[PDB]
């Protein structure tokens, strides 16, 4: 196997409390994991809640670790992080947080949509956390420049976090053609990169029409315009070309290199997504790694049985150049779940799935050696970096 599936699931909370879906469904998480603690924690996730149907409970939601698999709400801290929208025309999604290090904080990304067609499309919108409880808009960020400034005191480094409290990074008037924000800062060129994929006004159906675009920024809040990125995703095991649908970025210093992993499909739509990984030393220019899938659905009846869902990622370094550990936080779901009894985090038949969870949406973790990965995916038993 490409990579290792940890047995069950991890728990993510969510807030909402709705009679007809089971609790604690999760989707698309993002960690973030230092070197050494921030306000307390090394790990630190944003994901969102999610439920068949209804989106709008799809709300960017924060957790911190000590270890990657015990998850905690920070004291204090009021989940979720952005708003339920006030109706059903209006759905968020699509998390991701990167750490800036100048500025000693967090910045969390996620996608806004106007559903409505012939509405005002979408955004990719940002809050930003000195303290890990309260995320907004800095208190030394001027709306009028859209410069951050940095703090100069303990008590420049606060947020305005109400309910208005956001930044709007990029609009655009389509709905759907920058899902699955990406966010690294390159030290090479200094620069933050933003990669997104661009399914028009169409979305889910879109299909093999998608494609990957970058923006580039200064400073992670004004963005350029964008760019197609080449080679993104290569052919299958039957030579099939594959699409994407959502996707996490790395750069990863041990290995001179960004890594992407792409949930992706060869059919018509998501439906069935397996994992890739891909490759590129630059950003722009990508190829993908063998032709066989990082991670695939587990066996009928295990609650990654009907698609691999976004998936975040850290290469953790080993003691050795180049023999690092994938760690890989998988989001997926389960197929035909009405009524019916399913698995919580042990693995242990305990939940009743309700009436209206068509699916069952949660957060695991998968892991393995990088090389022993690679020697999977391009079936070279002797690969090494
Ligand atoms: C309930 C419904 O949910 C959303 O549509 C889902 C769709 O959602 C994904 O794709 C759309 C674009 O088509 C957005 O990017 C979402 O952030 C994605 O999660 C898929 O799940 C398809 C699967 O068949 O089902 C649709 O109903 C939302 O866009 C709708 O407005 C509505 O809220
Ligand atoms: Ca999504
Ligand atoms: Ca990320
Ligand atoms: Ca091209
Ligand atoms: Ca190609």
């Amino acid at each position: 196997s490409a990579l290792n599936k940890a047995p069950g699931y991890q728990d993510f909370p969510a807030y909402y409390s709705d009679s007809a879906h089971a609790d604690d469904q999760v989707t698309h998480p993002d960690v973030v994991v230092l070197e050494e603690p921030w306000n307390g924690y090394r790990y630190w996730a944003v994901y969102t809640p999610n439920v068949m149907r209804i989106s709008i409970y799809e709300n960017p939601s924060i957790v911190a670790s000590s270890d990657g698999v015990h998850w905690v709400e920070p004291e204090g801290l009021s989940n979720p992080i952005e708003p339920q929208p006030p109706s059903t025309r209006y759905h968020n999604c699509d998390a991701d947080m990167v750490y800036n290090a100048e500025y000693d904080a967090m910045m969390a990304y996620w996608n806004w949509a106007d559903d409505q067609g012939g509405g005002v499309g979408a955004e990719v919108r940002l809050r930003i956390s000195y303290d890990g409880v309260h995320w907004g808009v800095p208190v030394t960020y001027d709306e009028m420049t859209r410069v951050w400034s940095k703090p100069t005191s303990d008590a420049e480094r606060q947020v305005a976090d109400g309910e208005d409290d956001f930044i709007t990074a990029i609009a655009s008037p389509d709905r759907y053609d920058m899902l699955s924000p990406t966010i690294v800062y390159d030290d090479f060129r200094d620069v933050f990169i933003l990669w997104a994929n661009n399914t028009g006004d169409v979305g889910y159906q879109n299909g093999q029409a998608n494609f990957v675009e970058m923006r580039y920024s200064d400073d992670g809040i004004t963005w350029g315009e964008p760019v197609r990125v080449n080679g993104f995703l290569g052919l299958d095991e039957n030579g099939q070309q594959l699409a994407p649908w959502h996707q996490d970025v790395q750069y990863v210093p041990d290995l001179k290199e960004f890594v992407c992993i792409s949930q992706c499909f060869a059919g018509r739509n998501p439906d069935g997504s397996v994992l890739h990984l891909t490759t590129s030393k630059d950003g722009v220019n990508w190829e993908q790694v063998g032709t066989k899938p990082l991670l695939s659905p587990g066996p009928d009846g295990s609650w990654d049985d009907f698609q691999i869902y976004r998936s975040s990622f850290y290469y953790e370094p080993g003691s050795s150049a180049g023999d690092g550990t994938m760690r890989v936080w998988y989001s997926a779901l389960q197929k035909d779940t009405n009524n019916k009894m399913v698995a919580d985090s042990s693995g242990n038949l305990t939940i009743q799935a309700k009436s209206e969870d068509d699916r069952i949406w949660r957060i695991g973790y998968a892991e393995n050696s990088f090389v022993e990965m690679m020697r999977v995916l391009l079936d070279d038993p002797g690969y090494t970096t």
